[PDB]
């Protein structure tokens, strides 16, 4: 799909048996989702953005269905205001930026 | 151009007689540039990112060359880690995400 940007690029994701809308974020190296029940081990990892650093739950080889497109990756879980789909998943769904 | 996301979407911009590399960002509503040598009146404005909140100075009516494509708008200057190009300027240069 061709998504224009007059509105925040929000898409629907299905993760861990649940539904959440997420922002397609070309400015995020990583995918970070707001706190949710997700299964198995993880690792502490801190990530940085505007405003500062937050501590996150590092999850890998997690299946996410992005706008009904499946993929598997590192998903970080934590104190983020918006669910963010970062470039580590954007290239999986073959998403490009165009102008 | 058409940018695939396997690496950060950095692009060259020219603002206020100077040259910088900035990141095209679909998750940024606004454009926030590092502390720079930019002139006019500006108003305090504050923003939220994943780590929290910075105070920035807002300049409106600013001209920017993003890939030889000049656009005009609001530019927020302050303590950002990288130069960010938000959706307020991205829509102006015809930017769309595709997948
Ligand atoms: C993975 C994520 C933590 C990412 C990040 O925060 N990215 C920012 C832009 C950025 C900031 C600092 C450095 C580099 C890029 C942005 O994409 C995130 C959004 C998240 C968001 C979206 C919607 C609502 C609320 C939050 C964002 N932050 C601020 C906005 C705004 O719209 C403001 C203008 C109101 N939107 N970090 C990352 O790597 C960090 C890094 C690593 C190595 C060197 C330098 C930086 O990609």
């Amino acid at each position: 799909p061709q998504i224009t940007l007059w509105q925040r690029p929000l898409v629907t994701i299905k993760i861990g048996g649940q539904l959440k809308e997420a922002l397609l974020d070309t400015g995020a190296d990583d995918t970070v989702l707001e706190e949710m029940s997700l299964p198995g081990r993880w690792k502490p990892k801190m990530i940085g953005g505007i405003g500062g650093f937050i501590k996150v739950r590092q999850y890998d080889q997690i299946l996410i269905e992005i706008c009904g497109h499946k993929a598997i990756g590192t998903v970080l879980v934590g104190p983020t205001p918006v669910n963010i789909i970062g470039r580590n998943l954007l290239t999986q769904i073959g998403c490009t930026l165009n102008f």
